[PDB]
């Protein structure tokens, strides 16, 4: 797959110290929904197995079939590597700017995406960068209840430590609530057994 280079050279796509930047890529997407005026709340969850889950009540990642590839948008998004999200020379390094949940995919033993759209609950799954589960309807919900959950398990062999840095995570989420006044951002640490909420009028 086109995600192959990311797994050969993870350091050229992410910070391989710890999986935090993976987390920040998913959060950025949910906060983009808030910025356009579609999500009001972003819930983040550090699970006890050191996986991260990021839920927003936005429109839902798009699930329409692109005709030329005959696959749902959400899959294109998760599988397509974007160029120029991170770059380097021996004097200068940049990242990321206006990147990709696809690097999260490439560097995860599992990813699960759930999308609430039009009263349907859609599900797609990935393992080691490869699709293990086709987009499918696994439940129903209210027509008003829309948005996206991304749940991912970082592959520890790509990082110096598989552990999320709690203080780096929490500052990011605080920073995002400041950037988007009125959005509610929550963090639930199933490890340290804490609950946190930020909202700025
Ligand atoms: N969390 C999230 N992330 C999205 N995304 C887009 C690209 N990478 C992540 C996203 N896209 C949405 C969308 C995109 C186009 C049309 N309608 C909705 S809602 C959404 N919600
Ligand atoms: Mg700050």
């Amino acid at each position: 797959t086109g995600l192959e280079p990311v797994r050969r050279r993870p350091g050229m796509y992410t910070d391989t110290t710890r999986p935090n930047h993976l987390g920040q890529e998913v959060i950025d997407n949910s906060v983009d929904e808030a910025l356009a005026g579609h999500a009001k709340r972003v819930d983040v969850i550090l699970h006890a197995d050191q996986s991260l889950e990021v839920i927003d009540d936005g429109r839902g990642m798009p699930v329409d079939i692109h005709p030329e590839e005959g696959v749902p948008a959400v899959e294109l998004i998760l599988c397509r590597l974007h160029a120029g999200g991170k770059f380097s020379n021996k004097n200068y390094q940049f990242s990321g700017g206006l990147v990709g949940i696809s690097v999260v995919n490439a560097l995860s033993k599992r990813v699960e995406v759930n999308v609430r759209r039009d009263g349907q609950v859609y599900n797609i799954a990935f393992e080691n960068g490869e699709k293990v589960q086709d987009l499918q309807v696994v439940g129903t919900c209210g027509k008003r209840n829309t948005g996206t959950s991304v749940h991912f398990w970082p592959d520890e062999t790509f990082f110096d430590s598989p552990r999320f840095s709690v203080s780096r995570l929490t500052h990011v989420l605080k920073a995002k609530a400041v950037l988007c006044p009125g959005v509610e951002i929550t963090f639930k640490d199933e490890i340290n057994n804490t609950e946190q909420r930020w909202c700025y009028q």
